[PDB]
């Protein structure tokens, strides 16, 4: 048993984004449109997408959604921090390969969570792009 946060309960936020593709469109249920920072490469990385996940909640699992297509900010490096009455906690960090498989996250002991931020330390050309983002509980 898990089950998956309404994308529609969420609001996103980031602290860089291409007009074309804002943080509301990692969180759309479209494969085909994504968040990705800003195309002319001005906003280096470190960036962030921050996901407000509606109420409390205990999150056992997240799935990143690399671009369906096009390599551009397929992140490689990462840090997870989740916002909660309202203290600030690094969560999860790591590595991601270079291609666009879904990225799992798991919590064996589920965390809580109100909020959670993605930061993309090192990513292809330069960029951050997330097509889609779910949070489970
Ligand atoms: O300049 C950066 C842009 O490059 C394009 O080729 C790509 O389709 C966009 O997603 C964006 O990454
Ligand atoms: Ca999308």
């Amino acid at each position: 048993i898990e089950t998956a946060i309404p994308q529609s309960e969420m609001t996103a936020s980031a602290t860089s984004e291409e007009g074309q593709d804002p943080a509301s469109s990692a969180i759309d249920g479209n494969i085909n449109t994504m968040w990705h920072t800003k195309w002319n490469g001005s906003d280096a990385l470190p960036q962030s997408l921050s996901v407000n996940l509606g109420k409390a909640r205990k999150v056992s699992s997240i799935a990143i959604t690399p671009r369906t297509s096009g390599n551009n900010g397929f992140i490689t490096k990462y840090e997870i921090h989740a916002i909660n009455n309202g203290v600030e906690t690094l969560v999860a960090e790591g590595t991601w390969e270079e291609n666009n498989l879904v990225k799992t996250v798991t919590f064996d002991s589920p965390i809580d969570a109100e909020e959670i931020k993605i930061t993309a330390i090192q990513g292809v050309g330069g960029f951050a792009s997330i097509a889609e983002l779910n949070v489970y509980e």
